[PDB]
């Protein structure tokens, strides 16, 4: 294996096939990607996003964008239940934290108990982003893969397969990338991730893949070592 | 007046036009409304459900109906806090308290901080129903109507005007009831909401008012004495 | 054994024989009984009253309802906590989870940490009602027998030995029902326990048994699958 | 005035005349001597005991010392409860706070929020002592005083109007002394208070006046500079 | 006033003559600075850092980085605590919201009670940085300046008066700019501040001001609308 | 062995070298000096002070003793993670228990779970006093001796290896004690702990054992039951 843990930040929309709200049989299908990386042994943690279920202020009538990402960050913790009662149904042991504290529903976000989570081969479960408003769940992933000390974080970006010399669904002219500096993403204002989230790994050395978590064997592929997808580093 | 004081409970699809979501012109109509209501000088607290957003367990995987009802209390603060948005755009005074507690996002439910907010002509809006599954919103809204001494509930159901023999959406001869008994609810086995709640207001003897939000002047109207919809009592 | 896993509701008067107070030999006997349901295997979860240390409102002065019933739920917290104390001295693992959250003094209610204790073979009491005003801790016990997927509600009520056509205790010619159906219960106004408990129950096709958890045997024999006092379902 | 600022202790045995209980009456009565001292204008904290709920482990069977305490601060609640609806209906502004953090019911023990609320005239009382087992309330009444800039605790002790040599109702030889200082009364093993709220009172220079609250005009004097009880300094 | 609303991003050495600890001629001065930012009526944030008090993991054993950034959040409410003293003691209103919850020390975060606080014309010192580790308080303070809406972040970075070519205590040929863009700073691998707190301010367009804050009259300036420092915008 | 569990009272000096801070060597070599302690088999809790970093009031600008004592509790917080790490990389299974609730750094003061720890061979290190002003960390190890059914209180004081009839830093001429009562500290007016601490202690019957830690072989002795130190009883 190339990656002893791993963060793999996932998005929203995978939990339906219809665009809006979460859907059993999308919620099994990502369930089932998850599952191969968990076989392989890997230890996995994992930051979810909200797409599927709320895009923004242009929903609200006088919004504030600090709280159209309150409603967000609500709406990640809506897919993350619903994701691990579907790992669950695989008999993937996984457990839920939280960045907005809300007890009864899930264990609050405690890095000493995600750790001793991944150390006892448990999935963990990141919802609620990072719990400030002006992240995406991006940032919640780079921030998450610190804290736990991932090897990587995995972009699992929603229809494509890397980083592109441009958007590759307003520009069919796009390039993929094998390998991109930090900075080479910034300098070209590339938009597939949030530049927090960039800087952020900058600031650590720590790798990016951004990937397509659909094409088979992607997800194992990274695991155990082959080349996939987009390097950023 | 007839009623200082009144709970009003809203479904979640009064937030959407198209089934799914939060949509800013459906979330503007409602608070129009509630505008107008509010602008009778009645003292206002409203109770929100979640099913433009969520509709249970049937969307998970192998899913409890507790959690699928936690995953709808969070629905509806998401629901409450875009509907209070709405509302101070058209200049009311409004505050949402939750009954699961998460900090950053609004105010947990206190019992005399409502109270006081009432009383200082603010809309409280609850959100999270109850905090506990097995409830619908229909129930949290007897609940909560109780906690501030709300003089009646105020049923906003989608799609019908009153209380009915039988589902008029699957039975076109249902006839309308002007008036009926708790007990006559439960012994006909009518679906218009919550036995649950049904059984708390009679206990307290707190009637219960079912009727269309969206038959202009109908919410004015039984705040101002006028006799619509059907009364249970 | 019938039964695999109940709720027992327990009125805070077993634990005096004087009216008031918390009593070391009344909460001992008590404490025996339940011991002899664990010692059958079964998975025993409790709800306690409040009724020796409480009476409502009318011991306060200018005392709102909702006001004596938070105070009440402080009192059924005492009650769990002598109760613990009682059953831990005859070595039944015990735990205690509490509606309102009270960090120091027990656990809070969290429903998967409920559903491991009982998994463990814990008995786990639940203090604090449901955290709401306007129930009793009957309504509580329906609600936590929904919440750990409890097959029966075992109402242990004070001084009688089933349902009566009438208060026994005003009524020296009341007569004992085997079976009741929800429905008759409400219809012929009887005060055995909040007919919001009885509707939860009756949503839910969950069935009570109403007993004298002091007549020798009793517990025992309905966990057995003994016909013992009034059956509502 | 002599005192801008006093903390009053006072017997959780004064909210009953039949020794065990919560009575309305005995509630009035005591809220009617509170007033007398408010209405002089000093500004006024309360800590409140619980004997009239529980006296402690000799209740329990099997039951820590540390458990008993913690059953005795959640009594100490319910009073302070029943205390502020009575002083409420004489018109007296008032707010509770407690050691436990039970949002629901009170807020909790916040130091500038109880500074507040005294330079805004209102009686603060205190509940649950100070959160930790081993102490009296009479501690909770020292670390309170100090932590509001009390300038003099007022000992409103059940049954007696000072310290004696002996304890008065043991000893019907014992004397009351007029005036004592801190290390008198741990060097003569008086019974009177915690050890651990003298020495509190000691390291502060903090004068503490043991006294009977049910002799006409006795807190009014105190607060208006006459000398009644005993003065430990 | 060029102004209206500013968040101050101040190091906690500025507590400290010394290098190390919090010292009060020092915090005083500091005060007295922020105080004459306070009378020219701009509404006032402060975020605090930890210098004085917490320089990072090599002064743990066996410490992981994460760790460390918790010990520093703890030291940044240690000095919030020590500036609202200092900032009282001269008058001027001042609230302290925490990124960690810790309720008898100081409010927590709350966006809408921090609007309120401004609206008041009351200062708001955040602490805590944003409770997350590998976030800085310069990432704290862009993150605090977006959610009270202040139109600048004011940088008052120690012992330098703008951004330099170079570290200017280490390079005595290091060029002052008076403007940058964002990506000027991260291509030019500039260190006046985290590249995280760069990019969050570079996604939203607020303007960043390095200045001195100990050069008399330059935060003064600022707000007034002199050149001051250098701009990144 | 003599004791089987007791807990170890340090200064928070201990952590320093050079009168104040963190420092790594320093703090390896008092997590030295507890796994010395540990390999006795001794079931081992700890509470730690602040000195090395906060020393109170004077070192603030209008700053109440209230104040500064929550700022010395959090810097107890900051001194129990660094002891934590230390112990932690000793291989010593270590738990942090936090008298102020700080979910993300450490688990709240919980006694019974204080108490498992304890029978699982974990050491309990106790930040943040006892969460109260006015209260000193040697009232905090004396609580928290009596909350965990610790036998003593090993009082390690800073650079003194017992009682002694006067400071002996401030007087070459005074005697050591081998035994004392806790009447004779308060009679004596000895300073070697707060007074508070000493009454606590006197009410239990709970024996502190004043001795130098950095005495090699003394921590240990106290354990086998060697006298050492004054023992005040
Ligand atoms: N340079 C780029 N390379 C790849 N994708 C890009 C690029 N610029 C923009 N994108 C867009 O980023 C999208 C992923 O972002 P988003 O819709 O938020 O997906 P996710 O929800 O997985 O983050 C892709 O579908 C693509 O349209
Ligand atoms: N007897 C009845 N009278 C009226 N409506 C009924 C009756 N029985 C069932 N219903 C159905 O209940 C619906 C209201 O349920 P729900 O969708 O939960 O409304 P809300 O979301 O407002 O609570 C109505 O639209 C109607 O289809
Ligand atoms: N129809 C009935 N059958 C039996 N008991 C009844 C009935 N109606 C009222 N009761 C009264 O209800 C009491 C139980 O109420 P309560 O004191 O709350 O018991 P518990 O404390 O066990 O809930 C019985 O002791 C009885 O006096
Ligand atoms: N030396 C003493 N002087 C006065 N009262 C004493 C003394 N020693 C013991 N006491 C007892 O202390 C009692 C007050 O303590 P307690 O019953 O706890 O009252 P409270 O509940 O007001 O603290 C008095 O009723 C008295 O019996
Ligand atoms: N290009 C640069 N321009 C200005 N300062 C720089 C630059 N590179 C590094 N620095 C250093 O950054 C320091 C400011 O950061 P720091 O000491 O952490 O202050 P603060 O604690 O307020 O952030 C300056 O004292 C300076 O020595
Ligand atoms: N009678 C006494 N015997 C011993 N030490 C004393 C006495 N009186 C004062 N002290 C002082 O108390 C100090 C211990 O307290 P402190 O410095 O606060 O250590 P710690 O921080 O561990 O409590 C000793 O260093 C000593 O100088
Ligand atoms: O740290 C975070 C994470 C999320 N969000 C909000 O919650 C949403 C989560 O959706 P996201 O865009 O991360 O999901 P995806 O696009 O991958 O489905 C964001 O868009 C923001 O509105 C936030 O404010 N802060
Ligand atoms: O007290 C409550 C309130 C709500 N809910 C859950 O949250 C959902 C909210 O949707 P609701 O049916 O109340 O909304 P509506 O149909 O009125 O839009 C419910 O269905 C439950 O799943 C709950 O469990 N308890
Ligand atoms: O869900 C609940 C449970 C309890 N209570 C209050 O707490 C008291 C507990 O006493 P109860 O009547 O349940 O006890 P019992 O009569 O069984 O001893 C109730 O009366 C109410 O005042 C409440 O308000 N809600
Ligand atoms: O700080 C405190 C205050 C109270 N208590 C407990 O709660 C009871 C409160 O009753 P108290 O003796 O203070 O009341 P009084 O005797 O004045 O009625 C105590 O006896 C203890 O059991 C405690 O453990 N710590
Ligand atoms: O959001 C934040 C803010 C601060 N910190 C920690 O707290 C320290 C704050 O002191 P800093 O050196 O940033 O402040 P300065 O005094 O240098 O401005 C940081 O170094 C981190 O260790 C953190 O982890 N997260
Ligand atoms: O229960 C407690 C314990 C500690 N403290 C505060 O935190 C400091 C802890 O440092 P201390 O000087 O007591 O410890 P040392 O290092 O001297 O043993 C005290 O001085 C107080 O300011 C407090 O307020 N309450
Ligand atoms: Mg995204
Ligand atoms: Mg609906
Ligand atoms: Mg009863
Ligand atoms: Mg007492």
């Amino acid at each position: 294996m190339k990656y002893k843990r791993v963060l793999l930040k996932l998005s929203g929309e995978f939990l339906t096939r219809n665009g809006f709200g979460i859907e059993p049989e999308a919620t099994q299908a990502l369930a089932r990607e998850i599952k191969a990386a968990y076989d392989t042994g890997v230890q996995l943690a994992i930051v979810i996003g909200a797409g599927n279920l709320w895009r923004g202020a242009r929903q609200g009538v006088g919004m504030d964008r600090a709280t159209a990402d309150y409603i967000g960050m609500l709406a990640t913790i809506m897919n993350a239940l619903a994701l691990q009662d579907a790992l669950e149904s695989l008999g993937v042991p996984t457990r839920v934290q939280t960045a907005l504290t809300i007890t009864q529903v899930a264990e609050p976000y405690i890095r000493r108990r995600a750790l001793r989570h991944l150390e006892k081969e448990r999935i963990v479960i990141f919802g609620g982003g990072t719990g400030n408003p002006f992240f995406s769940t991006d940032t919640a992933a780079a921030l998450r893969a610190l804290e736990v000390g991932a090897e990587v974080v995995l972009m699992a970006k929603n229809k494509v397969d890397g980083v592109y010399s441009d958007d590759p669904r307003k520009n069919p002219e796009a390039v993929r990338f094998d390998e991109l500096t930090y900075l080479e993403v910034l300098n070209r204002g590339l938009q597939v991730m949030d530049t927090t989230a960039i800087t952020l790994c900058m600031e650590a050395g720590l790798p990016i893949v951004v990937f397509d978590i659909f094409k088979p064997g992607a997800l194992v592929g990274i695991i155990q070592g082959e080349k996939v997808g987009t390097l950023i580093h």
